[PDB]
C-alpha cells in the first residue's frame, strides 16, 4: 500500500508507522490501522460496522465504544495540525471522517 500524507502526517503501511512533521509518532498497531483507512477515504465518511471489522476484528454492537476511545486517544496522541483543521470529524450515527484540507 501507499505512503499517504496528510497535513504534516506522513503514513507509511510498509512500516505500519505515522510520522508528524519528520518525527515518528507512538502509536499502537490499531491506531495506525484506523488512521491510515480513514485518510484512504479522506473527506468521506466511513462507517461505524467498517472501522470495527477494519480496524477491531469485531462486529459492531451499540454498547461498543471502542473506536470512538481509539479516536480519543489519538486526537490525545496527534500534534496539532499546522493547517489548522481538526484531525476527525464525527458524524453521529453515520461513522467518522477524516478532515479535508481547505
Ligand atoms: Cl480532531
Amino acid at each position: 500500500s501507499p505512503t499517504l500524507e496528510v497535513d504534516a502526517l506522513v503514513l507509511n503501511p510498509g512500516r505500519q508507522e505515522a510520522s508528524f512533521d519528520g518525527q515518528t509518532l507512538e502509536l499502537t498497531g490499531t491506531e495506525f490501522t484506523l488512521l491510515y483507512l480513514l485518510a484512504q477515504h479522506l473527506g468521506q465518511v466511513v462507517s461505524r460496522e467498517h472501522l470495527s471489522q477494519e480496524v477491531l476484528g469485531k462486529r459492531l454492537t451499540p454498547f461498543d465504544h471502542a473506536i470512538d476511545m481509539h479516536i480519543s486517544n489519538l486526537r490525545r496522541k496527534l500534534p496539532d495540525r499546522k493547517d489548522g483543521h481538526p484531525w476527525f470529524k464525527t458524524l453521529r450515527g453515520r461513522g467518522y471522517l477524516m478532515v479535508s484540507a481547505a
